């Protein structure tokens, strides 16, 4: 048969692995320090005792027992009870303040003897290490004898260097079967965790570097290119609390959708974003605004001179306004808190002001797989998603995004300023919709306290789109 | 000349000009998991099941039994053939609790068996680079008087630095291969490069490859001769109209372009092109990497088109993925892959842009000139879609510069008239046929596109925002 | 100081001469480089081209092997070691060392009359100080022997260290550099001169081609050579663009044939070709877009055969990937095709496809080395160049070759009454006078048509005009 692997019940890591790690082999896991290494072992053990009732034993080479019941403790995981229930064995090979190798693969032996162990967690083998081809043969004869045995291991090694060599003494990556790289990579004064199977031999994996955040709930990798073009699709309608703007949508926006609002700053996504939200409240429907530009003090003001009361939707808990910069964290921590903050609520609407904010900085690439995620994760979930988008130009704008996310989106909503009689209008257009019939007119538009008023084409003017036309 | 041993791997047997010459050893140096071993199995496996040429696996680490295992991976009996007779896995591996020696065994057991092929793997672990390359040296040179082919496997620690470990393996070595890893920022390339073969020709640079449950396929882009089939025979659009604007519809041997800013009627035009097939009980195959299945599926039913009877029917299969799931060699086998099963008349890829998205356009162009040229060899029609960046006012066809490589040019675009976004089609250029040179209106409803009249009374159409007469 | 004549292909030019005589010259370079094969052709020519016998020193390779890598190129060394022109001297190990070893190359010099003396590689002798004096001894003493010698040297990285230790270099007379430089995925074979102690060379790198004819080096610079060019008239196949040149294309010149996608480049190269067979004249087309079945179709459907033209012996198409080979290797393929045919017309369609995923300077150079072959061999050149953009080009080409062409002719779209109609301009003639009209030209399946003028309208040039 092909080879056999043991699900790791790590978030995302068992379908990186396709499967999980080869039973029977021992699969290394080096990175930086605090790359994640100690908990994807304490993990690794935890989850295989709680949920298959495969026993496991934890070597530690320098952390105190003490310590390691300790930081789990952090995680909401009890190792304590499972040493006082003979079903995870912490085997103290710390020195206090030679016998090495045979000595001691006889010391794990009688542990993995005594507890019908399936599962082992080696950290770190670096600290017990000699030149280049002694830890290569030490190390080699270690892997080999837990071969004989039939069990299962997870072995921490060290890193110096983030894209070096991939252990620390360029032998292991080789002795070993199985190879995971963490990293913990600063992009610019950020630092992005990605976790990356090197190899697998003799079974298929995902090649490539996938994000991942450690939380309070372990390790959660996000496989950005193992979610699915597998998402429900119906034609039930929604409101976007704008009646003109339904009627030129051809009766509202489809509910399994991604809708963008682009336009130069001051233009209305904002009061859009605002009215999308308080339609889903009117009809007794959960909505979170992910707010990045503006607080909830200020969106609550602006928001009650618009004619709408986001006080009255979140005290009847219909309404949730989170609101962070997108300077305070990356964007896999990011997606982390929406999905979170998803889960905790069970919104049919989300709404993010804006993603123009979430591309600062940050790669395009990095900004664009941060919205397939996001996009996808609406998607599949049957939730409305609209998305503001603020255009670096506020006139003569070619493209409706910067960063070309255009195909991405279902419906584009276009928010442009027009130059008449020495005033600044502005003009809404329904620029595509996905399923619908739209209104293909560039309507002008006036924002009151009332909130925005969609009034007629600009019929008699050329060149409207260029943000300077000339009356024809 | 010199003469060379067919290995029997996708791809190798054409970089190499005929496969690895025979007498001499072949060193296959890589990184950590870069199919140095699964070279090497194959090289021995479809030496022995194709042309009966026994081979010998020395290995110094892995057991025989997991060399045996890890094969089963790729549906081969390795087992079998160690008990018929034309396998042996000589285990020169350490004991948990020599130079000519080995030698002697490995000369021993080419004999003993008859043995045509040599696999080493790897000469690295056995081991001051004064020595590294004597033995090293003697091994290869024992071998070449034993008159055995040989694939010798040897590790490397950084993707472009030394060809091997100790910066001597290379010399000694007739043929040297390097398999490469590279990191694409974030998603890995597997590459395959014949460094130096003395004596003969090569393919020179780095070739692309995948590893399959079918073991190493190479995709050599500079081999694929430029020398295919073509004809006069027409295939609908799926639009009556567009068909007459081409001059009796497309040709069947061409690749189409379908360029346009976004929602202007692209993704339609590929559900008129894959039904107008199933029309005629012709396959196809529609590559989807920007919307869903169910959506693709909706979005035709609201333009009078039923997917889901063509699937049921089997005369249209529907792939959808990201195309940031895997990188551009892995697409380009699952492309070709189903190609091979489903066996189609008509290919759409929707859309090109989708694809080149975060990859330099020498990755794009050598990717779209495969898939473009596999179609093409394969007497396909392919139907690909572009979005261009900007909406309104685009100079350029596309953004890649890939339109030299298209025989057809369906250009899409937004069009200012009264304070309304309108659309035109324009058969912008067609190889071989006549074609209408016309900017014409067209509506999208229920039924689909509507092919109106030009804009007679217009001036500077093209730009996005003409003026009146 | 007196050169020997390698007579390799462009080394003697790069070189000034040759190599000195009497003195040993260092071929560093990474593995596969051409470092065996550049020594084994130092004898091999001075035997066949000046009957100068050659000593070759081997401390790898077997005499036997030797012998069969060469077979490859054509030349047969075992006749040649018959007839005692050529000693392989065997100086491997089994399956006192430099001295022993001086002694046995001064025996074979004295023995065969040696002029030529070729050791690869000195280094895998050696397993740093020490070997400065090792090697300072092995050249000081093949300079008392009187012998020209080229020494192989082995190198880890491709721009690092001249040589292994970092010595090879100094202690040399002479110091050559192969590299096998990585252009993204393609490879670029280039050989560098670093120094000729007490003479003059080429300095920088120039790139060469391994062949079935050996290294073949093209001094990418020592090239003009004179050329010669005449006021000879040659029809370009359509009537009215010969006329609006002023009676044809000029003989000795290139035109080029800019214009956005599906204007009509390889329709102007299609009956440029045909023109020459017309005439019953050779000519080759080089194409990198279109394969031969359709370039076959394409042109049946506009009258022109091919299929005719290619059974007569007159026209021979190309067809390759600009993908396949560098441009160095794809140079070679163009100045040996030329050389099998002896066209009086090459067409290339186009020279904007070559120019994809390479350096403008790496481009250029290939244009500059494909013009000046082309120039000087009196083949007369039209080549194609679809332009990045379909309207509003403010550029000729994108390549900026526009200073290396005589004649361009550049096609536009216009955009009237709501149609996309094309438009034929002589853009420039040197030498000739030329029409100044930017003309409309419709394409049927009888071929081009220029008809008139655009002269009641403005900015045609846009290619959005306006009527007045
Ligand atoms: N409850 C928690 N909430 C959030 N982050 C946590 C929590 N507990 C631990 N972490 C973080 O997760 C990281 C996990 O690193 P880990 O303890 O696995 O070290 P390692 O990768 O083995 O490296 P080292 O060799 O330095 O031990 C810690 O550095 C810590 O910053
Ligand atoms: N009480 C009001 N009466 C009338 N118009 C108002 C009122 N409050 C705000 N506006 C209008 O609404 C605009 C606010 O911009 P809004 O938040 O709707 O859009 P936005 O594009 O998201 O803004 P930004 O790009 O600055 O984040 C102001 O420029 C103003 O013209
Ligand atoms: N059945 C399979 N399907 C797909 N990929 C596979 C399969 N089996 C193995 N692989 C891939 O092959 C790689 C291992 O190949 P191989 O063992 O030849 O590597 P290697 O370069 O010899 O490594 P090392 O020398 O360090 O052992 C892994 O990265 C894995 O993804
Ligand atoms: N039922 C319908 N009735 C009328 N018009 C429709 C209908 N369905 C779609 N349309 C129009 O046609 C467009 C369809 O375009 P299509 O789905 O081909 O997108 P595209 O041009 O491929 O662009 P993108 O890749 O950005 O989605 C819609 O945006 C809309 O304007
Ligand atoms: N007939 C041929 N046609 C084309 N290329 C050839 C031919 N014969 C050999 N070559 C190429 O030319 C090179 C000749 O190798 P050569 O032994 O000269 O290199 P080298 O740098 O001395 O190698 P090393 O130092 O590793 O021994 C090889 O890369 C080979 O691929
Ligand atoms: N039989 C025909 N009748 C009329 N026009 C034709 C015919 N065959 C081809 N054409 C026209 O010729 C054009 C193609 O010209 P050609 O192939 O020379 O293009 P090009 O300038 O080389 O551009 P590219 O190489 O980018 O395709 C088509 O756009 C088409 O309009
Ligand atoms: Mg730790
Ligand atoms: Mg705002
Ligand atoms: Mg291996
Ligand atoms: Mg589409
Ligand atoms: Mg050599
Ligand atoms: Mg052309």
């Amino acid at each position: 048969q092909a080879i056999a692997k043991m699900r790791t019940m790590i978030e995302g890591f068992d379908d990186i692995s396709h499967g999980g790690l080869p039973i029977g082999r021992s699969t290394l896991v080096s990175g930086t320090s605090g790359t994640g290494k100690t908990l994807f072992s304490i993990q690794f053990l935890y989850n295989g005792i709680i949920e298959f009732d495969e026993p496991g034993v934890f070597v530690t080479f320098e952390e105190t027992p003490q310590d390691i019941i300790k930081n789990a403790r952090s995680f909401g995981w009890d190792l304590a009870k499972l040493v006082d229930e003979g079903k995870l064995f912490i085997l103290d090979a710390s020195p206090d303040p030679g016998f090495d190798l045979s000595a001691l693969i006889e010391r794990i032996n009688y542990a993995i003897q005594k507890y019908r162990a399936r599962r082992v967690s080696i950290d770190s083998v670096t600290s017990v290490f000699d030149a280049s081809s002694v830890v290569r043969r030490e190390l080699f004869r270690l892997v080999a004898r837990l071969k004989q045995i039939g069990a299962t291991t997870v072995m921490t090694t060290e890193r110096i260097e983030e894209y070096g060599p991939i252990a620390r003494y360029g032998v292991e990556e080789f002795v070993s079967d199985n190879v995971v790289i963490l990293r913990n990579v600063l992009e610019g004064e950020r630092r992005r965790r990605t976790l990356e199977i090197l190899k697998l031999r003799g079974t298929s994996h995902m090649k490539g570097e996938y994000p991942f955040t450690i939380t309070d709930h372990g390790i959660n990798i996000f496989p950005l290119g193992a979610m699915r073009l597998t998402q429900r699709s119906s034609n039930v309608r929604v409101s976007s609390g704008v009646v003109r703007l339904d009627e030129m949508c051809g009766g509202g926006f489809f509910k399994d959708s991604i809708i963008l609002a682009t336009g130069a700053t001051g233009t209305g996504k904002t009061l859009l974003v605002s009215r999308f939200v308080e339609n889903a409240c009117a009809n007794k429907e959960r909505a979170i605004l992910f707010a990045y530009e503006e607080s909830r003090a200020q969106l609550l003001r602006n928001a009650y001179s618009w004619g709408m009361d986001f006080e009255e939707m979140e005290r009847q808990n219909l309404l949730k306004i989170v609101c962070a910069y997108p300077e305070s964290a990356g964007l896999e921590d990011h997606l982390q808190i929406i999905k979170s903050e998803i889960n905790d609520f069970k919104p049919a609407r989300i709404a993010i002001d804006s993603l123009s904010a979430l591309a600062r900085g940050v790669s395009n690439n990095a900004f664009r797989q941060f919205v397939i995620g996001v996009t996808g994760y609406a998607k599949q979930e049957e939730i409305t998603g609209l998305f503001t988008n603020t255009s670096d130009q506020f006139m003569g704008a070619h493209s409706i995004t910067d960063s070309h996310i255009s195909t991405i989106t279902d419906t584009i909503i276009l928010l442009q300023y027009v130059e008449i009689r020495g005033e600044m209008s502005r003009a809404i257009n329904v620029f595509k919709m996905r399923g619908s019939w739209h209104d293909k007119a560039i309507r002008e538009f006036m924002i009151s306290d009332k909130g925005p008023d969609i009034k007629d084409s600009f019929r008699n003017f050329e060149r409207i789109i260029s943000g300077s036309p000339t009356r024809i």
